[PDB]
C-alpha cells in the first residue's frame, strides 16, 4: 500500500478533507488526535513521559499538566527531543499495528498538519496539502470557537501556508466552496488508486 500524508495549517479543513477521503474509502488516521491520547493516563505513553520527566513535577493530581511539561521543555531542546521521540516511538509503533489488519491496495493517509516543518513528509510517498488564506482559517477557528490569540498562538508556529503549498504534489484549495473542495479530493483520490 501507498503511505500518503495529508497536511496543512490549523483551520484549513484537514479534518473535512480527511473525512471526505474516508467516505471515498481511504483510511485516514489523524496523527495529532492520536498523540493527544498518549497523555491521558493508563496509556503506555503516559507512564513513559512521567518516568522520564518527573513522577510529579509535571503532574496535577492524577494526570499531567500539559502546561507544566510544555514549560520544562521550552528551556533545553534536549528534553523536547526526548519528548518528540517517545511520541513517534508510539505513533510509528501503532501505525504498523493498524497496517496489520489493513487490507492491501488500501489508501492509507495520515494527517498531522506537521509533516513539513517537522520534516516527516519524506517518510511518505506523496504529500497532500490543503491551502487556505490566514483570513479564512482564522474566522474558521473562530466560528468553531478557539479564541483569537489562542489561534494566532499556534498559527505562528506553522510555516507560511503560502510556502507550504510548495511542498506537496497535491493541493486541494479549501478557500472557495464545499462543492469545489470535494470535487478536488475526488480527483486526487482517482489519481492515487489508478
Amino acid at each position: 500500500m501507498k503511505r500518503i500524508g495529508l497536511t496543512g495549517n490549523i483551520g484549513c479543513g484537514k479534518s473535512t478533507v480527511a473525512q471526505m477521503f474516508r467516505e471515498l474509502g481511504a483510511y485516514v488516521l489523524d496523527a495529532d488526535k492520536l498523540i493527544h491520547s498518549f497523555y491521558r493516563k493508563g496509556h503506555p505513553v503516559y507512564e513513559e513521559v512521567v518516568k522520564t520527566f518527573g513522577k510529579g513535577i509535571l503532574d496535577e493530581e492524577g494526570n499531567i499538566d500539559r502546561k507544566k511539561l510544555a514549560d520544562i521543555v521550552f528551556k533545553d531542546e534536549e528534553k523536547l527531543r526526548k519528548l518528540e521521540e517517545i511520541t513517534h516511538r508510539a505513533l510509528y509503533k501503532e501505525i504498523e499495528k493498524i497496517t496489520k489488519n489493513l487490507s492491501e491496495d488500501t489508501l492509507f493517509i495520515l494527517e498531522a498538519s506537521l509533516l513539513v516543518e517537522k520534516g516527516t513528509y519524506k517518510n511518505y510517498d506523496k504529500l497532500i496539502v490543503v491551502y487556505a488564506p490566514y483570513e479564512v482559517c482564522k474566522e474558521r477557528a473562530i466560528k468553531r470557537g478557539m479564541s483569537e490569540e489562542d489561534f494566532e498562538r499556534r498559527w505562528k508556529k506553522q510555516m507560511p501556508i503560502e510556502e507550504k503549498v510548495k511542498y506537496a504534489d497535491y493541493v486541494i484549495d479549501n478557500s472557495g466552496s464545499i462543492e469545489e473542495t470535494y470535487k478536488q479530493v475526488k480527483k486526487v483520490y482517482e489519481e492515487l488508486t489508478r
